């Protein structure tokens, strides 16, 4: 008669945002089964892009657009930057490898060290993002992957205002057609945050510098910055319910099941 | 009077493949700094992009127009597809994480994965590819990264011959720019490969299935497929010496020394 919680797990699998008793569990699941194949034709056919792929190419157009500079730095840093991040909670996080490096869980440390670079180099004021893989081992799977997609923008020198900042973010998530606002909080590395939410989901923390752990890296002048974690984003977009949907996955393709 | 061994190693670090005694240090140093600033100042002011963001890009769309579906799968992987690839030499080379995962040293695992998953809902053949991160720990460092970007496309069912695999290959080479030859030869885990070469430099291992392996895969169908080092591509096409300036680097930013 009425669906079993087991059955219901399964069509929840096979549903999207989108779709819209007493039909039989067969039935339901074979109709899905059959709206997620064709789903996945129309990608394959049409346009072939990965969700995740895509959403770092347009933020990636954004910022180079607005004038920042694209950065590429190791995935796999040294333990040391996580010890000079004020990080000794988070630390249980960590993912080490070998004795000495660990799968970075921001931007942060690399982009500090470019900053102090490239300021040898570039005129003010210095503008830099990363977008690329983190990882915090994580108790909850709601909101939270051990394997995400950060955006970091930041800029150093000039123009280092709460207003800039916030500007940035407004004009970026308008872009993206993402709903937001931005609340005052704190942290335990940096502040003195600002968060961007949406709802109860936070989309970003941000940071207006200088802060006194810029001394360690080298940098004694204003900045700027936030970090964003793209899945969440994807998440927000397409009205996933859970986050694994927009994650690197072989379980989800682009939020559609592949077990099909 | 004449360099010292140390002296020329700055020097060359400095030195550019397009830059063209008896000068002293201080004055040869002098000009490659300012030309080396003058280098990450038009970039910064003029495109602003990545070498290995930008050769993603546009290798992405390569593949995208040529009808193959853009994957992005995980990066830390469960160590039992290591040894379900056949893998117990590349052993010693896996970066393992907690008792379960490593980062995944190829593509292959999961792309196998994806083949099989996909075939119950896409049309033949199914045509894929992933790009992204992939690491070996490695005594060299000349042609060798232990932390490196893997292209691998393939295809499975009709049409998965060795000429295919070939123009594919041939296609994309001359598309990027970048001269080659294939060579016949073989590894422990596929075959009997194809190797695609520059000069003495791999730059692609290419296998034409089906292989004893797919089975254990759940594959059952003809396949091709090839893994292209992107890093290496950049070194062809930039002309770089040492393939540590191609890589993702607080040390080098497109190839230019970031120790100004
Ligand atoms: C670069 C300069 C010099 C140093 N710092 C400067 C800067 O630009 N900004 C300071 C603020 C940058 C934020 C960064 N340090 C950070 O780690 O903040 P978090 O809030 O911990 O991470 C940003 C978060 O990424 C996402 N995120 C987090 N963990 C997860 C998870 N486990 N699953 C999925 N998504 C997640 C989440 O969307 C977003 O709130
Ligand atoms: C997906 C289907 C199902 C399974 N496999 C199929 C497929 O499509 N093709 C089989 C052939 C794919 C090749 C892949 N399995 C492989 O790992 O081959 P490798 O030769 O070991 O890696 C490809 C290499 O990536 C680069 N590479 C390697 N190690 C490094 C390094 N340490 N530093 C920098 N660059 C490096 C190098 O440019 C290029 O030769």
């Amino acid at each position: 008669p009425a669906l079993t919680k087991s059955q219901t797990d399964r069509l929840e699998v096979l549903l999207n945002p989108k779709d819209e008793s007493g039909k039989p569990f067969r039935e339901l699941e074979s109709e899905l089964l059959s709206r997620r194949k064709k789903d996945l034709q129309q990608i394959y056919a049409e346009e072939r892009e990965n969700y995740l792929g895509k959403l770092e190419r347009e933020i990636t157009r954004f910022f180079v657009d607005r004038g920042f500079l694209e950065i590429k730095s190791p995935i796999l840093i040294p333990l040391e930057y996580i010890e000079r991040m004020g990080i000794d909670e988070l630390s249980k996080q960590i993912f080490r490898v070998d004795k000495n490096f660990c799968l970075r869980p921001m931007l942060a440390p690399n982009l500090y060290n470019y900053l102090r670079k490239l300021d040898r180099a570039l005129p003010d004021p210095i503008k830099i993002f990363e977008i690329g893989p983190c990882y915090r081992k994580e108790s909850d799977g709601k909101e939270h992957l051990e394997e995400f997609t950060m955006l970091n923008f930041c800029q150093m020198g000039s123009g280092c205002t709460r207003e800039n900042l916030e500007s940035i973010i407004t004009d970026f998530l308008n872009h993206l057609g993402i709903d937001f606002k931005i609340v005052g909080d704190s942290c335990m590395v940096y502040g003195d945050t600002l968060d961007v939410m949406h709802g109860d989901l936070e989309l970003s923390s941000a940071v207006v510098g200088p802060i006194p752990l810029d001394r360690e890296w080298g940098i004694d002048k204003p900045w700027i910055g936030a970090g964003f974690g793209l899945e969440r984003l994807l998440k927000v977009k397409h009205d996933f319910k859970n986050i694994k949907r927009a994650a690197r996955s072989e379980s989800y393709y682009n939020g559609i099941s592949t077990n099909l």
